[PDB]
């Protein structure tokens, strides 16, 4: 069978989006470890909206916040449609409901009870060294390859906004090679067509995709409309949590819906998908299963989990059904236990809000520090 | 095991987004079939933005589209926290970006290039009489009671704003029952909340549950924050795109992380999946596989897929590869061909911005019309 | 001659702009004295925009001011057109440029530039005891005898938005009489227009307006469209600024277009007017004319005025020149010294920003602490 | 005595937004010539915000008559801090109160109610050719050839935004000279001050002001600052009707206190203030009095205007009882027949809103040709 996943860069309108939105997350978790934050932000043409629900002590520069955001992303000249030094910033900030707070915020510090309904997927599978899908990893570096060409200078008229798709060949379960891959790129006009599709396959696409799994045969669509030279927020609109899939697992994994960026870790959107790629990679660590994938969900200001999944897909390595009572034993969902698990409340998101929450190293949830003590048990 | 889809109310503030860019759609739709349409709606305390790119021969009235669809909702009243009446709209509409159209609009009718890159997942399982995961299913009709006894004054003191989580247990691959059921529901100061669970467990829940699923063991939390009177637009940012789980399989099924509403049929995004779902559906009722999972994919202006994957768990009915082959022949998933073959055409998208775009017998990739035609060539 | 002035209630939305433009700006002096503010705020159904230019040491909280100001003028809920609670509050407030700064904040205090170039008129007259024109004084208490009467309960269907005008008749430079009287006041759909009239006559107008003033020639003009229930920013869009005349002398007196609200004393558009009605009424009550308009202008970044005018119409008592000479020896009006003669960092515009800036004797600007000097020195 | 008056360019932000308020306006009324219109425009740091209250028949593309209207000015670069291409184009239009609208479009069209309540004034003098105050008139040449000579590309480093202000000297009623100018303008980086003030006095002070009125005396003021560089919407927020003084008298006159921009003729804020510059230039060039003032008010919904004030300042050559007497049989001011007067209800306003209202002479309401007529009936 063929499977695919895309990947789009920072410069992408939702991807602006999701990075302010962790940007400002970030500002007020170095003042304010404890704040509530929800920070939804809308891109479109010539203006930011910043908006939300956020308590918090800690006074942040909105606007000072997002035109840096913006100005390392790349957007600096109404050439490339968009400029972070005179572009619109508009807040529509407003206060977390008291009726929500009163089931989050209790009592005891470890009766947490969970910022909302919802299900969170985890994912991890064998097939590549970081324990992630290859055809997102794939994807997520094409489109990393594409930013830092472009800022270090060696393809000057590329531009911030950028997407990339690989459609993989499977087989056995195994990866047999690349039958298709798509490089769109936003571009200066100076370039001609012919130009851009020779340096992206060569400086782009060559370097990060192994020569093994492509052929004579594998398919090269690059800006296949034929001229991306209007691109970012002024051709599509941007908004926060609108590439969850790119965010996670490239549609390897099943997928619960909640967004990550702008959500302080109270949220369990975040802090239990994280939580929950954290296990599932660990469950793979100690081969356990060569796939494992977790479903939890919660209740509002509800601490325990209203359901906990281990699927294995046929790859479990011991019962099935005692997989599933020992992550009850060895890892806390609850939503303050997930904070303390992961060492959360820290200014760290932004990092997070472009190519891909998983598969990082250094993130506290891909951290494989309980593998060995998942055999012992 | 234990497995969980939840669902939301059209009251939701993400689902109003929803709503009203598949009203804004739908009005440009019946003037102009031929439209490009991508809206984006943002909805906050006291405001509606509408904006995206559009490029049109229609004229519509945004205003009046939104402040008749946030009516039809039923926040009519600033004691809910928000009045359809009194919110104010903005629009940031642009047009479509001509570097774009130049893929989608070419040289042939038939040649038609796909809206963008991407893919998109459809699925089937037998397990309900729709073909529906049971999950989702019962997640969706918990929030569509919750709507109608709320608008039919049974329960006058509900407000719009609701949400729906069911918890069922799965052995032997079937339903044995439900463990956990979730009903927040915004609702009027009068009533306290010892009488709002007794009429929500009475009204709502028990109405709609089969009763065997219930179990004594059987937990049930019922708005447990003990307060939902803050609710909307008020309490809650709404951002069209952000329930594309709940519009799809309750996370049963995997997503390609498009969104659906405020788009026009040329954006595959909404139109593959809806083309997933048929084939997906049309292979189950042809008993060909018990659940059936499609992937397709797209490169942006070009009109054949660049992937399409049938993915039948183990539960086939006929060789794998036959299989994927058949789904070659008897349907056109270029880009004209899934307009041609769902008959998109037409303003029928407002209906389905709330309570699933799936598992709706009157939706044109609902149809069971190819069932046979495929167990013949089978 | 007929003469006619207009004032416009707290409730009126381009003076709700002006209110909440200057509760930010107390807020913030409040904090940081030496704040460079410049708050230009939009409202329109369902939306407060707070805008412009500032550069503070200090945080205030826009949202709550907002509708902590609104809730003060009396929106409070849907039936209204305009709800406090539940309105949106949006932000767009940049930094003041540092081009401007430089030429403001210079190095040497005392040589601190005016924030524009610009003019101002400031005006008095001896015919009220507050040395105000008798139309805009009495304009003023109309709408604020509505809003009392209102606030107080006296006439509960009142809604915040109201407007009056009065067209006095002069003989030989008295007031003879008043030829007409308008009076529009939103209200509730639960009172008939007829009533309404009666009601205003009886309990906003008749108290208001002297009874010698009024005859069976004088007309009167109540909700004259026959109906005002839509009203607020629902009806008409509010902008800070748009009511300078109303802000000043009514008409009466030339204005040189700057607007107030929302800026801090550094702008002597705002400034420079106040101390031009400083100068005057202190020539007035110093007996050294009987009506006084003085003109004042600047160039941006320069502390020295580029002009100062006084005008007497024929009735000063000593030569014109005299006092042009007096005017400078006795008030500086350089943007440092007028800000220290005035005592104006401090937390004092929120008050102005409704009934205009001009007659309430507790304003600094309305001291007539020189009006014995400049006598004896005369 | 020193008077002062002021001017700003087409790139001024409060003059960009009157700008766009009247070019919709124009759009409208080039299709509906009865619509009611009051837009207001709000411009800030890279967006544009399009609102108020517009009933009509006619459809306009709001974002491109915006674009297009800020292009026309030459906001067109990000390195100028605003672009006409890559701004936001934000829309609140609402629809007019019914309940308003039901006291001026009344079943009898000549019974139309005022659009509001509200008094304007009218001015002329006979100090200039066109009976215009000679402060303002120079003070709008000014900054009108600021946008001239950027614009041909004599001065290519200018931008958009600018300010003017001159202050004359007057003895006994006679202008002797210009005691001060101020002409503040915005620039690129390349350009150092010292060479941008000797240019801008050569190229734009000293072909527009009479060299007779200028000495060694004159204080000139350019740019005082030091430097800017950074303007329009970015170094200040522009709003409709903020420039209300510039765009009529520049301060000799008195005001009452209404905008004119993004108003369709039935807001008398506009059609009864240049009603009332009509009658007021017709009264001084039927050579009844050397300069006059015209106050008129309105009731909101009521046809007959609530009062109606003529002051001549001592000059007038027919007692002043007459005069209000003649403009009584000569003009119509309720608002059916000011509308008709002066032809109101067609695009002509979008030319309006930037260098004033008055003083240009194809404008319907600076015509003269019910002078002969004055001078007639009175005597
Ligand atoms: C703009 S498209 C979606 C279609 C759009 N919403 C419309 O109005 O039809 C989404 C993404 O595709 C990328 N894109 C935009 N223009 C492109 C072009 N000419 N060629 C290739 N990719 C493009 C950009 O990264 C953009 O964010
Ligand atoms: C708690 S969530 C998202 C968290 C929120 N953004 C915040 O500020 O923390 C809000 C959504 O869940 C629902 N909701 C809001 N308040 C609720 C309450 N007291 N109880 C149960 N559900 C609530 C509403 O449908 C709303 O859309
Ligand atoms: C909150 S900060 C002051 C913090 C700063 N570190 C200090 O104390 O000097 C004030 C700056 O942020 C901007 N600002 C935006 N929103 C503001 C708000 N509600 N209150 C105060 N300043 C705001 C203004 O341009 C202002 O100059
Ligand atoms: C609404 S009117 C201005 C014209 C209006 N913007 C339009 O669309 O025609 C301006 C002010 O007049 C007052 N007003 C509003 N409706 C009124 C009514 N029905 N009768 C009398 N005055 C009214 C309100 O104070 C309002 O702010
Ligand atoms: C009614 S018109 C469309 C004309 C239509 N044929 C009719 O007669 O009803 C559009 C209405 O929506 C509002 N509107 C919003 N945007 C507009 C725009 N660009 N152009 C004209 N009207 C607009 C105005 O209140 C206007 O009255
Ligand atoms: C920006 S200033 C007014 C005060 C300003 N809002 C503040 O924040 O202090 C008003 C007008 O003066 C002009 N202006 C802006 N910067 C200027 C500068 N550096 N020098 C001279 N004039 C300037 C522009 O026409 C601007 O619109
Ligand atoms: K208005
Ligand atoms: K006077
Ligand atoms: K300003
Ligand atoms: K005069
Ligand atoms: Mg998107
Ligand atoms: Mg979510
Ligand atoms: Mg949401
Ligand atoms: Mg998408
Ligand atoms: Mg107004
Ligand atoms: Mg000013
Ligand atoms: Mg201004
Ligand atoms: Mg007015």
């Amino acid at each position: 069978h063929l499977f695919t996943s895309e990947s789009v860069s920072e410069g992408h309108p939702d991807k602006i989006a999701d990075q302010i939105s962790d940007a400002v997350l970030d500002a007020i978790l170095e003042q304010d470890p404890k704040a509530r934050v929800a920070c939804e932000t809308y891109v479109k043409t010539g203006m930011v909206l910043v908006g939300g629900e956020i308590t918090t002590s800690a006074w942040v520069d909105i606007e000072e916040i997002t035109r840096n955001t913006v100005r390392e992303i790349g957007y600096v000249h109404s050439d490339m449609g968009f400029d972070a030094n005179s572009c619109a910033v508009l807040s529509a900030i407003g206060k977390q409901s008291p009726d929500i707070n009163q089931g989050v915020d209790r009592a005891d510090p470890l009766e947490q009870g969970a910022g909302d309904q919802g299900l969170m997927f985890g994912y991890a599978t064998n097939e590549t060294d970081v324990l992630m899908p290859a055809p997102i990893t794939y994807a997520h570096r094409l489109v990393q390859r594409q930013a830092e060409v472009r800022k270090n200078g060696t393809l000057p008229w590329l531009r911030p906004d950028a997407k990339s798709q690989v459609t993989f060949q499977y087989d056995d379960g195994k990866i047999v090679g690349i039958d298709a891959v798509v490089l769109s790129t936003q571009h200066s006009e100076e370039i001609d067509q012919k130009s851009l599709q020779e340096a992206v396959m060569e400086e782009i696409i060559k370097p990060i995709l192994p020569a093994e799994w492509l052929t004579s045969a594998t398919k090269f669509f690059i800006n296949p409309t034929g001229r991306f030279v209007i691109g970012g927020p002024m051709g599509d609109c941007g908004l926060t949590g609108r590439k969850i899939i790119v965010d996670t697992y490239g549609g390897m994994a099943r997928h619960g819906g909640g967004a990550f960026s702008g959500k302080d870790p109270s949220k369990v959107d975040r802090s239990a998908a994280y939580a929950a790629r954290y296990v599932a990679k660990n469950i793979v660590a100690a081969g356990l299963a060569d796939r494992c994938e977790i479903q939890v969900s919660y209740a509002i200001g509800v601490a325990e989990p209203t359901s906990i999944m281990v699927e294995t897909f046929g790859t479990e390595k011991v019962p099935s059904e005692q997989l599933t009572l020992l992550v009850r034993e060895f890892f806390d969902l609850r939503p303050y236990g997930l904070i303390q698990m992961l060492d959360l409340l820290h200014p760290i998101y932004k990092e997070t809000a472009a190519y891909g929450h998983f598969g990082r190293e250094h993130f506290p949830w891909e951290k494989t520090d309980k593998a060995q003590l998942l055999r012992d048990a």
